[PDB]
């Protein structure tokens, strides 16, 4: 029902990548980005339960609270082969359009979609629920009007039954100079829940 | 029932004196000391009731986990006059001496017990349960043999009506260069409870 990833790549491990710092909640850590490429991934069994509920789903609903440096372009969460020749999926928070950009990759063909208006960048902390369902993305930041976006593929194409055997979910850590820059709190995937649901208990 | 000292102080404030980092405790935040006098005290209507409820057990059970650098002293917690003229209570783990040095003043007249055979400074990882009930200070490192010493005044004594008032309780500060050198965890006061009930539930 609910996968905090940090808790699954077990992120609290001494001083491996990220920084245990203070987050806008109270009752969990939050990672300054040193190093995402020493942030284990997440472990292979944790993440076949994660493919799963996507394609029970037939989407998700991530949630993610950030404190990203002013104009940078950061990856929240990838999928990357283990044969390292790229990524399934990324999620980046791209701070030089001010858009939070989602790509995906099937076999070869990779599609990327901009979702406008979304400035996550601001030095400040900033929180993100994205509800994906289908080829539908839907984005809330913070407390403000939703911004929505169409991917050229339903989300559960990438989201394939052996995923788990040749890609690996990694957090903070992107592509062509793209690992995260700042701290990230409470990347979670949560299921069985629509976007509202949510926001209905933050100011709003 | 139960105070824990670093959450009392707000002890989680970004970078005031010490650390955020790994503990024996999973589910619980480790300090790693850098500036005690940094870390704030308690507060006084937080403290105020850690004060009563010692008054009314005539005592109190303190739980620590703590990685202390060798042969040092450090003072794991303390009850300092606001007027800065000194200590009313203080609790050390003396790596000099092998000893748990349980220091209390009653106007003027300050006392000095060392509870024996607590070798507490061993660079890793000990955790300790403090028992002391009027004049008597019962101590267990981690499943081991119990150390006792007595006091030559009943602990309540110290901890008057008014000590709110003339005293503050910090953490891993010091008197004289007695400032805690390493991580410390959980410190925390238990009421309404024997030390056999917490052993009962760590290996032993």
């Amino acid at each position: 029902s609910v996968f905090d990833i940090f808790e699954l790549t077990g992120a609290a491990r001494k001083g491996s990548g990220r920084r245990l710092v203070k987050g806008p909640d109270p009752s969990s850590p939050a990672f300054r980005i040193e190093d995402a490429n020493l942030i284990p991934p997440v472990p292979d069994d944790k993440f076949q339960d994660l493919v799963d509920a996507v394609r029970t789903e037939k989407g998700f609903l991530l949630l993610a609270s950030l404190r990203q440096m002013k104009k940078t372009r950061g990856t929240l969460l990838a999928l990357e082969r283990k044969d390292h020749s790229g990524q399934v999926f990324s999620v980046v928070s791209n701070g030089k359009a001010g858009t939070l950009d989602l790509s995906l990759t099937v076999q070869g063909k990779q599609h990327v979609v901009s979702v406008e208006e979304a400035l996550l960048a601001t030095g400040q902390w900033k929180s993100i629920t994205l509800f994906v369902q289908e080829d539908r993305a839907q984005l809330y930041i913070d407390c403000e009007k939703m911004e929505n976006a169409e991917l050229d593929v339903p989300i559960q194409s990438v989201f394939t039954r052996d995923l788990a055997s040749i890609a690996r979910l990694r957090i903070a850590k992107g592509g062509v100079n793209d690992n995260f820059q700042g701290v990230l709190q409470n990347v979670r995937f949560v299921f069985g829940t629509t976007p509202e649901d949510i926001l209905r208990n933050k100011g709003c």
